[PDB]
């Protein structure tokens, strides 16, 4: 066993492991099978096991086989032993966490010894078969029962089952499991995620009778209009064949039995030697089947009864059946004859406290949030999931891409193993045993051959295997250029909408271009797009405009759902979010483990609302007073929807109403708005519509908003000249300052710096740091990319800004004058920002302080055309006051940026100061709000047309601090007011991704602000 | 009412600074009670004889995007040559300027007019940083056309041969000019990125004599 290193042999992936099959429970009562109640024949060993850690399997004491080690501790199972602290979890993206020397792994190979002492009743051993099921063991294990070696298993993400019948005794038994962290299986498990280990999914014991249902497959086929279906059920048995044996497959809609078939064993002739005597195929007619989709997840219950002709039950198995057809026709992916639009997300199995152990609550939380945010699909990135996931997807309604546990990203080249026939056996089992397990789940609509393993001949073989075995689902795979002979769907990752990326051998064409390449006919659905790392999803709207305009652009899966951050604790025992390198793990890929739409605790990032808005199922158009509503449902009518509409003048409500929605799938409804009264006062009328769900569903609460849109209506421009003031501001001059006085107010301009350095209301300072131009931002993850101090990526935005001296450019004064006017004082300034003799930016300003106390600031900036376009053009200052609330007229309520503001609505928003900061785990520029006409904070009011963020954290602190938990609130409030701000990008996070129309390239910029007190 | 809108003065003030005079104006263009455009300008005249013009325009969001945002006047001078640092030498528009090259161009006045058989706005040059004509020089970042025909005559005249040189020279200087389109000529064809929809517009000029 130590002799024979099976964990270093890709030719050995298991020993004595039983055949894979769909979920079993071996009910002995038909009614219990029908209702899906617990089964007495299926026991959970999810309790406290004994555990001990060793640096290598050579260090495991032989005594551990027969007896418990006193050194061992008592730990919860399922678990990852890294989450218990026995050794460290490693975060690496591409580079393998071990030396690349297949089939070999390190001699120092962390070994987890699990054991359990448990009871078996005599009744389980008198007759029949007792098997143990390990749903998940990472990454390879040897199993012993009562001292005796049972078997061995690889593949971390599929159940391993072993017959214990001959090993057990009635009463006290002991299981011993030696789990190896590293194996030859690790070479095929190089997914971009925390590398962990252990018995991390359910362990169970299953009792089956000797004469048993050993396998069953459910197929549903349809006539052209889906008014007729045949359910075909192939059922296999093990045990001794007998003439009196029968199978009954019955189909149920709730408590109504809809169809039933009974036959003895003995299939039709197959070839010259006969048929399968151990198999039967039952076929049931179903008239006007209720069809399954993510829109309406209609399910039936199939009960599979093995019994005698006279009617004694032997055992029953069961599954949920969803009637649906998935096919590709004329280059379109069809579900029930209708072209899908995939509103998808990739989802890793990750919990911040429990690692890679999944639980029902977290699973359900995820589904609810997904459906609540207009997602209809999920990709199992990048392995078969916990078996309950598929059940939940079946029941709530989500389309699933089921993906084999094969990723060889770190090989050179990427297909070095997948093109090697010696690795085909190992690969084949990871595909075959997934299909055998999951093939009865209606939620699974597409099979995937794995991820980032290049394109090798093994892919082509395994592609064809699934096509033979299961014609009911398309097979996709992205490796080796996303349009190879091993995929039914063009499935690129991070291909852009309009921009080609012509990498040699594996180009990523513009998705619109890819579709029409000579000879290309297939549908395109991105397996990964819109990399949601930190402040991201810039340009998301561009994808959806394209998905909606192009039939064959059928959507994609966002990368990804949830940040893979883990909880650590400080000296005060306070929790914080950790990423790569925070466990002494090295090499690592730092914050790249965090790419989620939600935080690890399932709190949303601002990007989620942008995804919800773009993935809406109702589209809107306005013509005069008529709203046109178009449904993008393919199957359901809008029978739990009403349209609320509201017209407001600069945030002030003027009229509202509601109209029920009554839209056929793909249909249109016209809504004529009543005559709206004219406003007296100036300003812009805005129309906002919202789709509300009056009733609760299985996935949402009463009053849930599923869609919205906004339009500008009439605008009445202000022509009224403000009331003339009788006071006139007084200018006081010193060598160091221009001071302006008006009533209880004072303004101070430093003549050496050229900036407003202080402001007084009554006697009190308003500024802690003078008002100064700013052209930089604390860099986003998209700005940073894959650059490092030891290995600069000169193409990354941050590195371009640094090398050009944007971050260390010092303001030099060119002009500072003061003129007294009739009813105002005018300060005129000019500055140059230079780096090593090169003039980067020029800023020319006037400040006009009139008798009404208002300060008008006009700013005109020049940006050298050959310097990298700047992150922002605006001002910043540190205010002295900390106020409770922030009130603004502009886009909100949530964080929004120029290329991620479609979700935001224009209105009057009022939030606590803390909501104006986004707690990204890796800190950066954040909390900006665009299209803002008025900002209110304490006694201050700023007016104009600007973008702003406001918080207790300076841009400097944000860029200097690598974790949110190390941030400290600074004195006062940092205000950044921008005339212009660069896009955030996110098409990917390892190359510049900000689109040209969102780069600040205009050369000359102008903005104006009015600063006053209310 | 774009063609018949009349200016209504909102503000006209003068200020003496240390080495300059500043004129501040604001106008509203209106049609039937509706305000289409607001123009706020400053004119800063210094000791060097330069007049700096700042222009800030508001366009009502429910009025159709205007063809241009600029200034015009009829100059008394008739000069032989037009000299400019900008895109040329030929007529060019925002959606048709890729062929034009940035350089120093010098043409006879009649080359700054394009004799389309059916007369319309014509002879614009974009991306112009400096324009010279007779005793005048304009600097900034603007589009212009210059000819002996007013926009009014061009629009009222159906055939090129019926046009007559007006007294002096008509100068149109635009901070912004709408695309010309052409995908077809029977439905609107100016693409959205070339429509003047920004709502608020800024441009600046310096008028002087060399
Ligand atoms: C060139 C590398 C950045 S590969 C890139 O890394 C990402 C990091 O989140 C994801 O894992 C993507 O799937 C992968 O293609
Ligand atoms: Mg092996
Ligand atoms: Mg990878
Ligand atoms: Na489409
Ligand atoms: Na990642
Ligand atoms: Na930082
Ligand atoms: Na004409």
């Amino acid at each position: 066993v130590l002799q024979r290193r099976d964990w270093e042999n890709p030719g050995v992936t298991q020993l004595n492991r039983l055949a894979a099959h769909p979920p079993f429970a071996s009910w002995r009562n038909s009614e219990e099978a029908r209702t899906d109640r617990p089964s007495q024949q299926l026991r959970s060993l999810n309790g406290e096991w004994r555990f001990a850690w060793f640096p290598a399997p050579e260090a495991v004491p032989e005594s551990w086989l027969e007896c418990d080690l006193p050194e061992a501790d008592t730990v919860v199972v399922p678990s990852n032993w890294q989450m218990h602290g026995y050794d460290a979890p490693i975060y690496t993206n591409v580079t393998y966490p071990i030396t690349v020397n297949p089939p070999f792994v390190p001699t120092e190979n962390p070994t987890g010894c699990y054991s359990l002492t448990f009871n078996v009743d005599e009744s389980w051993l008198q007759e029949g078969q007792t098997r143990i099921i390990f749903d998940g063991v990472n990454s390879a294990f040897h199993l012993w029962c009562n001292g005796r070696w049972v078997g061995y298993g690889q593949d971390s993400r599929l159940p391993s089952e072993f017959d214990l019948s001959a090993f057990l005794r009635a009463g006290e038994n002991r299981l011993a499991v030696m789990v190896l962290r590293w194996s030859d299986g690790s070479y095929l498990e190089d997914q971009d995620m925390w590398r962990m280990s252990g018995i991390f999914r359910d362990v169970s014991l299953l009792h089956k009778p000797t004469t048993q249902i050993s396998d069953f497959h459910v197929a549903t086929r349809f006539n052209d209009d889906f008014s007729r279906a045949v359910l075909e059920a192939e059922v296999q048995m093990c045990g001794e064949l007998r003439d009196y044996l029968r199978v009954t497959v019955s189909l149920w809609q709730g408590e109504t039995q809809v169809a039933s078939g009974t036959a003895p064993f003995g299939g039709e002739i197959i070839d010259e030697r006969g048929g399968y005597a151990d198999r039967v195929t039952l076929r049931l007619n179903v008239e006007n089947p209720k069809l399954w989709s993510a829109e309406i997840p209609n399910l039936y219950r199939a009960v599979v009864e093995l019994h005698t002709a006279d009617g004694t039950l032997i055992e029953a198995e069961a599954c949920d059946v969803g009637f649906r057809e998935v096919r590709i026709e004329n280059g379109l992916l069809l579900l029930n004859g209708k072209p899908l639009l995939i509103r998808g997300v990739n989802r890793h199995e990750h919990h911040p406290l429990h690692g890679q152990v999944m639980d029902e609550q977290t699973m359900v939380q995820d589904i609810l949030l997904m459906k609540q945010n207009n997602f209809n699909a999920v990709r199992c990135s990048h392995y078969p999931n916990h078996p309950l996931w598929y059940t939940l997807c079946d029941r709530y309604g989500l389309y699933v891409v089921d993906e084999a546990n094969i990723e060889t990203h770190g090989m050179v080249p990427m297909n070095r193993l997948t093109d090697d026939p010696r690795w085909l056996p190992a690969m084949s089992e990871r595909v075959t045993r997934m299909v055998q397990r999951d093939r009865n789940h209606p939620s699974v609509i597409i099979w995937s051959l794995g991820n980032e393993s290049g394109h090798g001949a093994n892919h082509d073989a395994l592609y064809r295997w699934i096509k033979s075995v299961d014609p009911s689902r398309p097979v996709q795979y992205e490796g080796g250029g996303a349009d190879t002979t091993a995929t039914d769907i063009i499935c690129p990752m991070y291909a852009r909408v309009d921009e080609d990326q012509p990498f040699p051998a594996v180009p990523k064409w513009s998705i619109k271009k890819w579709l029409s390449l000579p000879g290309e006919t297939r549908p395109l659905i991105l397996c990964e797009y819109a990399h949601a790392m930190g402040n991201s999803l810039g340009g998301f709207a561009k994808y959806w405009q394209a998905f909606r305009q192009y039939p064959r652009l059928q959507g994609g899966f966002v990368w990804d759902w949830v940040d893979q951050s883990l909880i650590k604790y400080d000296e005060n025992g306070n929790p914080w979010s950790a990423y790569g390198g925070d466990f002494g793990d090295t090499p690592n890929d730092r914050q790249f483990c965090m790419n989620g739409l939600v935080f690890a605790d399932r709190t949303p990032h601002p990007a989620l609302t942008e995804a919800k808005h773009q993935q809406q199922f109702f589209q809107f158009r306005l013509s005069g007073q008529t709203i046109e509503v178009t449904s993008e449902y393919l199957f359901r009518h809008s029978d739990n929807e009403l349209l609320h509409w509201m017209v407001a003048l600069d945030g002030k409500p003027l009229a509202s109403g509601e109209v029920p929605l009554d839209v056929a799938p793909q249909g249109k409804q016209l809504i004529e708005l009543p005559e709206l009264p004219q406003p007296e006062s100036a300003g812009q009328l805005w129309l906002t519509v919202r789709v509300v769900q009056p009733n609760a569903t299985a996935w949402s609460e009463a009053g849930h908003i599923s869609a919205w849109q906004q339009w500008r209506l009439a605008e009445n421009l202000s022509v009224t000249l403000p009331a003339a003031s009788h006071a006139i501001p007084h200018l006081t001059t010193s060598e160091m300052d221009f001071c302006i006085e008006l009533g209880n107010k004072r303004w101070q301009f430093n003549r050496q710096s050229g900036f407003l350095s202080q402001m007084w209301i009554g006697d009190k300072k308003q500024l802690l740091t003078p008002l100064r131009d700013q052209f930089t931002r604390a860099p986003l993850d998209n700005d940073i990319g894959v650059t490092e101090a030891t290995r600069i990526d000169p193409n990354a935005w941050v590195e371009r800004w640094k090398a050009a001296g944007h971050y260390q450019a010092e303001a030099a004064l060119l002009q500072c004058t003061a003129d007294t006017l009739a009813d105002a004082v005018l300060i005129t300034t000019a500055h140059a920002w230079q780096h090593q003799g090169k003039t980067l930016f020029i800023s020319r300003k006037t400040y006009r302080i009139d008798g009404s106390g208002q300060m008008a600031i006009t700013v005109d900036v020049e940006v050298a055309s050959d310097t990298p376009h700047p992150a922002r053009i605006g001002l910043n200052c540190q205010l002295a006051q900390v106020a409770e609330r922030v009130n603004w007229l502009g886009l909100g309520p949530q964080e929004n940026y120029p290329d991620r503001l479609t979700a935001a609505c224009f209105d009057r928003w009022d939030l606590p100061l803390s909501d104006m900061y986004t707690p990204y785990v890796f800190p950066s520029e954040n909390g900006l709000r665009c299209g803002t006409r008025e900002l209110n904070y304490g006694p201050h009011q700023w007016r104009g047309d600007f973008q702003f963020n406001i918080s207790r954290y300076s841009q400097q602190q944000l860029m200097e601090t690598s974790h949110r938990h190390l941030l400290h609130a600074e004195e006062g409030t940092w205000l950044n007011i921008d005339g212009f701000h660069m896009g955030i990008g996110g098409d990917d996070s390892w190359s510049p991704s900000v689109s040209a129309e969102f780069q600040l390239s205009a050369g000359r910029y102008h903005y104006q602000l009015v600063w006053c007190q209310k």
